[PDB]
């Protein structure tokens, strides 16, 4: 009966989806002309997960039981953290590096990897003097965290032309690499073998620059970013990722979200059933945004409205598990594909 089982097939299961506990420490291997994530065994694996909003808004979802309800109601096996430097963010109040430190013990303690977001945004060219402590950050996570198993760096979330940013070209690329390269350099020369995972210009819209110019690492990954609100299957960001993976770039999609590029809209589950099909039948890595209550529809819990709702408290108890009903409509399609079960939707008639 469950429509995804003639309609979209490989949305339904998640025997790949392994926790640390299982897989060990990952690596890429090269399978059929495709490069993809596998464990310490060499078998095929997929993360399937959730990224924080930004820290400086959103920490409260940095509670143990709500990490607990991730791994183990929703069946994540990865989730992201991610670090403004702009925006209120870590330039302006480090004190949120604290929040990712913590998280990142969480995530350990609740048998999941994390990945690090240094989350350029505004503005786009990671190279910017907004952005000059980028090296010494991940320094001291690795310092804190010397070649953990459980952690993937992500060095650049979107690289982008919001000025001082880069170009959607070759020309931009280079920069992105020019920035990359020499932490990927510190990082292994500490000892780290850590998946690094690098974005591309417009908005990690742009892992085919991977394919005549990739970065000369064997642990690094691709990211591409999509919001199926905006970007469609057979669009433009779609068909650039797929020439990347037929060519044999590793891909990860560290960020998607259901609504438009604006975090808000819909939310356009149609369209996600046709993506996440893809991404799963081709064995690429996907995360979630975002795990907050703020009222726009990517958020994957209720939000405060006024006249409507209280919001779904971030903080959760030790029964750890949020209701469906305290999940928005994006939240409870979203664990549904974590989990990989078949998508049953609540009524929702207030
Ligand atoms: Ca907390
Ligand atoms: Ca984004």
């Amino acid at each position: 009966t469950a429509y995804e089982k003639d309609k979209y097939p490989h949305l339904i299961g998640n025997s790949l989806v392994k926790k640390p506990s299982v897989a060990g420490r990952l690596q890429i291997i090269k399978q059929n002309g495709r490069r993809i994530l596998a464990d310490q065994n060499g078998e095929p694996i997929q993360l399937r997960g959730m990224s924080t909003h930004g820290l400086q808004w959103f920490p409260q979802i940095i509670n143990n039981n709500a990490f607990a309800a991730l791994a183990n109601d929703w069946g994540c096996n990865v989730i992201r953290l991610a670090m403004y430097i702009g925006e209120g963010g870590y330039a302006t109040n480090p004190q949120v590096k604290d929040k990712v430190i913590e998280g990142i013990k969480l995530a350990i303690q609740n048998d999941m990897y994390v990945i690090v977001d240094w989350h350029v945004l505004n503005p786009g060219d990671p190279n910017a003097e907004i952005y000059k402590g980028a090296k010494d950050f991940f320094k001291e996570i690795a310092q804190k965290f010397p070649n953990d198993f459980h952690i993937i760096y992500e060095l650049c979330n979107e690289p982008n032309p919001t000025d001082p940013g880069v170009t959607n070209d070759e020309a931009g690329w280079k920069k992105v690499k020019a920035y990359a390269e020499p932490i990927i350099k510190m990082l292994r020369q500490m000892g780290n073998e850590n998946i690094i995972i690098i974005g591309s210009p417009n908005w990690s819209q742009r892992p085919d620059f991977a394919i005549k110019d990739p970065i000369a690492d064997d642990k690094v990954m691709y990211s591409v970013h999509f919001y199926t609100g905006t970007h469609k299957v057979d669009g433009y960001v779609f068909e650039n990722m797929k020439m990347a993976i037929e060519a044999g770039v590793p891909v990860f999609v560290t960020e998607w979200g259901t609504s438009e590029a604006s975090g808000d809209g819909g939310p356009y589950l149609d369209e996600a059933d046709k993506w996440l099909e893809y991404l799963n039948a081709n064995n690429i890595s996907w995360v979630n945004w975002s795990l907050t209550n703020k009222n726009e529809t990517s958020g994957a819990f209720v939000p405060y409205i006024s006249g409507v709702s209280q919001a779904t408290d971030l903080d959760l108890g030790s029964d750890q598990k949020w209701d469906i009903s305290e999940l928005s409509i994006s939240g409870e399609y979203v664990r549904s594909r974590i989990k990989g079960i078949p998508y049953q939707p609540i009524e929702r008639t207030l």
